[PDB]
């Protein structure tokens, strides 16, 4: 329990003032909203918390206050990546300060590196992490680093490694992996395929939508668990409802207007380049709000 | 059943060492996965080598294999190919040779737009004269990428009773079956079956359900009484089993285990799919002596 | 001689009833001569071989070797995704006396490298002594193959030439300067000069049926050091190209030469459906625009 | 005007991975000396996505120092974020560059809508600099069909288009539908043939070592000669081939080192250093090119 990684973790999103800054008094309110959820940890400045759109100075802020809002309640992961070695380091041991239980970083994009360089990318990570074990993330679709199963074995296997977020719809890999690693954290990255991805291996999670609904997560987890596949199925098919209209309005923007609605997020805004959400969504959002609140 | 949902395999086609339809093969698979508890075949698909086959020769098939179990197990027959007419001539004779519903993979290699689709799939309908329609969504081999409101006009086509989803995509599983809560929904891809039952799928259609259909079965039962780790372990033992036929070769692998299993005489695919490498024999043997003894 | 040059990818004249179409599959072999072609390539996706029976294909075959054997080059792609099938075909094109045999990858099925290149061995050794066109269009087969296995395949005993029907005018260099005397025909008319600059000595396309003296027109203009007269002959097959994309390529093909009084009956086989109605005008103007200009 | 043939700039670092100043002036003049017409700063061959903002405006400012006014100069100030993008180009209007570029945000998928919106804040922020989009797909992982590039360079601010794409189909369609842009040819190894559907000059990170024959390619074109154009391209492509072996930007670095431009031929990481196996065909390589011209 004191180091155990496995479970339902949200990626964190970062709250913004009007004027694009960090909001500080909702990122402790999203915090402690995901805490009194049930959640397992927080997964911190990955794609979900705009990182790719902070600088270096502001992720660490991000880490930060994280920690002291929920260092010892929940376990934190923090996301260090960054395309460069030298940044994705500095963030390492800032993680390591602020006293997170591991790191993340997700393969260097962009630039197309070779295998040998991604290893070597994870290593000097892990040397920086000084002790935090590392979460490999694989996520193709917006990274755009196909691995082959032979290379994500590989990747899984270096030392200091303790776990792979995997992004990836491919659900036979899911097995493969848990097949060749029965003792890997594996954490299903896709939420509309929860259920399914557990059943293929995946011992936990970690996802978005989980900042709102986190509790229908953990319910398919107890389902699954004590074989009740019809409940499973039906929490799989409402958080499904819901993902079908985040992808609609934009995950990120539809999500912090949810929890705008739900009193957490003074102000819903992504940076841009992202936009506004469209007028036209706001009775879904704000309906949606209401049922989970109710649920809840 | 009075309906079509199922673990139905995807029938492979026996030939001799000509390269000829092996006829006493034929049959003696057919046979076969009927006693495996098997509750249908598909005949005529990418398994059963029907591209590299003429239509004549795809009707030969058809035809025996209504012969040997016809009124015993449900009977699909794949009549795509690219060509609207040809695969209006093989619905014809799927009707005349009594089968219990007709299939077809999107035509290829030529991009087509979703309207011309569209009329595809109707003609053959209309040829199939009652029997209902399987459309069948791979786009892995053919290259056609569906949207899912295309996915959702095709399966709507008056006469279209089912799709089989050859994809691992089970976000698209899920809201194919939250969209159509009747629709005969076939796993197409054995190495996720239990995670797209889970998702969605009522039932499946598999090249590796010959020589173990009854694991399938099993993840349908296991699933059924909500027995997970069942399912788990099952899938897991059939995954092991695909790895291996992966690394040498999908249908080679498999008439090769039916060849040790006295099914098949000569397991041979027809070029240009060349023979096993005989490094992978031994494994290949050991597999059919555990599949044998495990019956 | 050789098998360098500018040849037409020919298009299958259909009637009604979808049949074949003999009266016009002769005038069009006759017109395509007429406009100084080089050759023919026949059976390939162009004369919709793949939605066409091997004995349907092999009447092509036959047909055409009668109209122009001994006139122009003719290739006979004899390639489906079956090696036996193609063997056949291949075994046909010889006893027609057509110049060389060509052959799709195989696609639909996932083939291993080997494979493909006991594909086109079995296929060679039936064409009884015609040299093979290897025929490269990922696009359309799904195959992609590294600039190594290329080099494989046009060196195999046997092969005399590649059709490349790639955009990747890198590829096409490297392809030039590893092979100095392989015939390289340019797969896609919309880049034909820029593809004749990088590396290629010819061409094959559909849309020769209907322009091809354009085409012969730049090999000239290049051939000459005129620039300019190569560029803006590319831009006026790129403007037509443009439409028959819009309208549907082969159909649109079809369908100028309709107005050309070459195709009786200006349909695809199904799945293609029929030219939209509001592209006819455009078709029509275009076919009257192509007579006045030659 | 912004037509012609310019170089892509590599960014030199010493052996801590940090800005290398004089080889970065050595490198600039160098460019200058071979009578190159511009240089493209902070772009992808700069290596700016594996550097901080202040480090990519140290940089603009250092070039903009060693060649304001002799050659043109174009600032790439493209990030992710648009706020981001905003302040370099702002930087780049202060330190006098002529142009400012965005290649179309990446990683994050962003709408056509937001991605026009992007480019306008940018321009918007450049005061008065002309806009050049940046059309990457194999690096960004964005798409644009044909209709959404003719919106995009019709924006108010938007001056050329670099076309990094080996699609010489719609090259021709866009110069087609555009008479007088300033278009860009942004894939070395086609700038023969792309020039011939339609680019009217180029960008480029072998223009460093020898942007001398991609000169000499579009006079040979502009001469009708050929033959002369396909020799040149041929040759230029016998070293891509090498450096793409190598990996592209230290392969670069390390012909520049053997030239004594660059004190040291170091990537920043995850970049990796050069294969020894490959220096004796980088130093012969080097040696060639310094004979040659």
């Amino acid at each position: 329990m004191a180091t155990n990684l496995r479970g339902v973790m949200a990626a964190l999103l970062t709250p913004f003032d009007q004027q694009q800054a960090l909001d500080k008094a909702s990122l402790r309110r999203l915090v402690q909203f995901n805490i009194q959820q049930g959640i397992d940890g927080l997964y911190v400045g990955g794609s979900t918390g705009e990182a790719f759109v902070q600088s270096l100075s502001e992720r660490e802020q991000v880490l930060e206050i994280v920690a002291e809002e929920a260092k010892g309640k929940i376990k934190l992961i923090a996301h260090v990546g960054c395309v460069s070695t030298a940044e994705s380091q500095q963030l390492a041991a800032s993680a390591k300060r602020y006293g997170f239980d591991a790191v993340s970083a997700v393969t260097p994009f962009y630039y197309p590196f070779s295998f040998e360089e991604h290893c070597d990318h994870y290593r000097a990570i892990i040397d920086s992490a000084d002790g935090l074990p590392m979460v490999v993330y694989n996520i193709p679709a917006l990274s755009g680093v196909k691995l082959t199963l032979d290379q994500i074995n590989t990747l899984v296997t270096l030392p200091g490694v303790g776990a792979l977020k995997q992004t990836s719809g491919d659900l036979y890999q899911m097995e493969q992996i848990r097949r060749e690693h029965p003792d890997l954290v594996l954490y299903n990255g896709y939420d509309e395929i929860f259920a399914s991805g557990l059943l293929a291996g995946a011992d936990g999670g970690i996802g978005s939508t989980y900042n709102i609904m986190g509790w229908r997560y953990q319910g398919i987890v107890k389902a699954l668990k004590e074989g009740d596949i019809q409940t499973a199925q039906k929490l799989q098919t409402e958080c499904n409802k819901v993902i079908d209209l985040l992808i609609k309005t934009g995950l990120f923007r539809g999500l912090k207007t949810v929890l705008h609605y739900m009193d957490v997020v003074s102000v819903p805004l992504c940076r841009k380049p992202f936009g506004p959400v469209d007028e036209k969504y706001l009775p879904e959002l704000k309906a949606l709000a209401q049922q989970l609140m109710q649920e809840r």
